[PDB]
């Protein structure tokens, strides 16, 4: 039939990759396209045709950790980049250390609660990143 | 105070970026990355921690395109390669067939229902990607 009126789901893509390998689009789009879901909306009269295609990229990590202060620790950082480290948390203070013993010099992270307030400071080598999170 | 136990949304990350380049993460998982939202929910009972981390990023884009059978139209390819092409659809049989005439060789696409699924290959050079859609 050429009737192709109708909202589509895609359900299965094969090659994706090599198609845009094929048309020199960078790794880094190739990665994002390759994950995202495709809705096809097709509105066709005869031989007239509007075609909207919604692309869509959704992405959802869970990353568990549980310890105990003062035992070290195996930790896997699977949600940055993926490392083994021996991990030791300890207090100083009011402020939990942790030292992350492995491939990176000077690895480690720091978390204290501050007016009401948690922060987490996370270092590596001469890098140090500051987050702030609120209570919900 | 030593007790952080709550759940916690972020609310300001500074030199994110920093740290996950002094990680070896590369620049496609960093600009992911940063724009997720982090909800932290830690489980305390003394010095025995859970700590439960849950990230989460969406995007959506949408490619549009209106064009009559065996009218010749000018398509840019945002979402894909960003290029210029001639873009020329006919039929053949039941099979719409197009053409995108430009800087790549043997550049186009099929469509095509068979039973209640659409049928989809797109070619450009020697790599053809095959992608099959149902009905919503």
């Amino acid at each position: 039939t050429r009737d192709q009126n109708g909202t589509w789901e895609m359900e299965s893509n094969e090659n994706f990759e090599g198609y845009m390998k094929a048309l020199d689009i960078d790794f880094c789009t190739r990665k994002i396209a390759v994950r995202c879901t495709q809705t096809k909306v097709i509105d066709q009269d005869g031989d007239n045709f509007k075609d909207k295609t919604t692309s869509t990229f959704h992405h959802h990590r869970n990353y568990d950790v549980d310890f105990t202060v003062g035992v070290e620790f195996d930790e896997y950082t699977k949600s940055l980049d993926n490392r083994h480290v021996k991990a030791l948390v300890t207090w100083e203070g009011d402020v939990l250390v942790c030292v992350q013993k492995g491939e990176k010099e000077n690895r480690g992270w720091k978390k204290w609660i501050e007016g009401d307030k948690l922060y987490l400071e996370l270092t590596c080598g001469d890098q140090v990143c500051r987050q702030v999170f609120k209570k919900k």
